């Protein structure tokens, strides 16, 4: 075995606990140096006479260059030491603990998880789990009320192109018209980008945090927004763009009034005074120069309680979750104190980050529950949108990335094809539908939390921003009806089938030429596999039936594949076909 691509740590996304009782402890080496890991483990404290429990790692995933095994060890102390040994392919047998690698057990040494802590378990919101969100961009999603309108509202139409100054006046009041249409297509959640009193178009330089801005609507309308959509099982996430304010901010304003008499100077980063608000920054911002957004000093006290009230006094509104927004300038004391504050106050409300680089600091369990899943983007936009990638650079694309986290986390992700700020996928995929359906497939089985972008069940189309935030269509007629109804086929197909929402992934096959992949999702006894066709061409497969079980398997899209024949699956996928099969369990 090549030792020196061996590797674990005893924390992170590598040994963490699923309950006081119970350590997942996964291990990583080179693509095919390891054949068996197998963890050996006892109490922290137990006498050398004592002969090791058992536990075998099995390989849970494998990358571009790793392999990856998982095994779950019990622990009644909820203290373990443990040991691996790993056999390699011609049968070298090897231990490797914390002093390091022998074939003598005693020398590799042991790794130990100290203890297991109950409040050191991530626990995640029940209802998380089986979400499906719709990301309502406000200004564009219903016009309900015209007297919000902002002066020179241009005219709800299909045909319209935005500006990046455009408006078209949708609003709060309109969502509570179109939330009968939201219960029909079937989601769980509705984000909103941040709606809150800020003096321009993009609410990130945001004026005042009490206050729904005047084009939205008000706090009595909030508020039964909140009850009429929680009437329909919707939930409502907020934006909170708490690492830097607007310069309209009350405290910004007393410093530009009063320079250093001001009670709010330190609630900010000013290099000279006077404040020149100018171009020329002189204090710090939400990025380079950038004169509406001075950055706040999260870390003052008097700040954070600020923005905690901020967070309470909506919650009082109940609403059940924040989306936070450079998440990542503010510091991990704040989000560990804020995930305090949010999770007495509701245990359920969800907390998600938004990192454009591994999370892990932030997705220990102690942070945020989940982040937006860049990467499921990369790749299904590269492999069904671009065709740049190719099955199985897809699984490994997919397999590196799902390891990065503990699998509270990674069953969490908001697993999103595109959103205000990209293009859309339809439009990625330049118009074919059955690229984007077959993206959509995926995406409604894969691990994560799908959230649908405004407009895509109905077939909407846009280059990057302002093409993205086009008035939504309203009309049946002028809307696609048949996409839709595809939405909500997979979303039943999601909420009916429990692997699908709390089971794990294996890849099941992966082909470079045919660029067929196909996957399998499991709880407790219960396989789904999803097989995707991914070229122009009917193609013809045989997949070795999965690991637990799997004689007759039922196509839940349409009918019954029960062509399970000496352990091999022969089916012919039609141009772009997934298909899902179920086990009956």
């Amino acid at each position: 075995m090549l030792l020196e691509a061996i590797f674990h740590e005893a924390k992170g996304s590598y040994a963490y606990p699923i309950s006081e009782t119970q350590l997942r402890v996964r291990l990583r080496a080179k693509k095919g140096d390891v054949v068996r890991c197998e963890v050996l483990y006892a109490d922290r404290y137990a006498s050398p006479e004592e002969e090791l429990a058992h536990a075998l790692a099995g390989k849970a995933g494998s990358d571009e260059r790793f392999d990856y095994f998982e095994a779950l060890l019990e622990c009644s102390t909820k203290r373990v030491k443990y040991v691996f040994l790993l056999t390699g392919p011609q049968g070298e047998a090897v231990y490797f603990g914390e002093t390091g690698f022998s074939a003598e057990r005693s020398k590799a040494g042991v790794f130990q998880y100290a203890y297991i802590h109950r409040s050191e378990v991530f626990t995640t919101p029940e209802w998380a789990k089986e979400a499906v969100i719709y990301q309502i961009f406000p200004e564009r999603f219903a016009n309900g009320d015209p007297s919000n309108d902002p002066p020179g509202t241009e005219q709800w139409a299909k045909d319209a192109r935005p500006r990046h100054d455009s408006f078209y006046g949708g609003d709060l009041k309109g969502v509570i018209d179109r939330l009968p249409y939201l219960e029909e297509l079937g989601v769980t959640a509705l984000y909103f980008t941040p709606i809150f009193a800020s003096p321009s178009h993009h609410k990130y330089d945001t004026a005042d945090y009490l206050a729904i801005d005047p084009q939205f609507g008000d706090l009595p309308t909030f508020r039964r927004l909140v009850d009429e959509a929680h009437r329909r099982g919707i939930k409502i996430i907020l934006d909170a763009v708490f690492n830097h304010a607007g310069d309209q901010f009350f405290a910004f304003r007393d410093v530009l009034q009063k320079g250093e008499q001001s009670r709010y100077k330190d609630w900010f980063f000013i290099e000279d005074f006077p404040v020149s608000k100018t171009s020329r920054t002189n204090y710090e911002t939400f990025a380079v120069q950038v004169p509406a957004m001075p950055k706040l000093r999260t870390e003052n006290p008097e700040v954070k309680e600020y923005l905690f009230d901020v967070a309470r006094f909506w919650m009082e509104q109940g609403i059940d979750g924040w989306r936070l927004d450079v998440a990542n300038e503010v510091d991990h004391a704040f989000w560990r104190e804020f995930r305090r504050l949010v999770k007495s106050l509701n245990p359920d409300a969800l907390i998600v980050g938004e990192i454009w680089h591994d999370a892990s600091g932030w997705l220990m369990g102690d942070q945020f529950d989940s982040v937006m899943n860049y990467l499921f983007r990369e790749s299904v936009i590269r492999f069904f949108a671009t065709g740049e990638i190719h099955a199985e650079r897809f699984d490994a694309e997919l397999t590196r990335a799902r390891m990065l986290y503990p699998e509270q986390a990674a069953q969490g992700l908001w697993n999103l094809l595109d959103s205000h700020d990209t293009e859309r996928f339809l439009t990625s995929c330049g118009g074919n539908e059955a690229k984007f359906r077959l993206a959509v497939l995926f995406q409604m089985t894969y691990l994560g939390t799908p959230l649908i972008y405004y407009g895509d069940e109905i077939g909407m189309a846009g280059a990057t921003d302002p093409d993205c935030r086009r008035p939504m269509i309203w009309e049946e007629k002028e809307q696609n009806r048949g996409l839709f109804e595809f939405y909500k086929e997979l979303i039943r197909l999601r909420h009916r089938l429990a692997s699908l929402t709390r089971g794990n992934v294996r890849s099941w096959h992966a082909d470079k030429q045919a660029n067929l992949y196909a996957f399998v999702r499991t709880v407790q006894d219960q396989h789904v596999g999803v097989v995707l066709n991914n070229r122009g061409e009917k193609q013809t497969v045989l997949l070795q039936v999965p690991e637990s079980g799997g004689k007759t398997w039922l196509d839940c899209l349409t009918g019954e594949e029960v062509h399970g024949k000496q352990g091999q699956l022969k089916l012919t996928l039609r141009p772009y076909q997934g298909m899902i099969l179920w086990n009956g369990r």
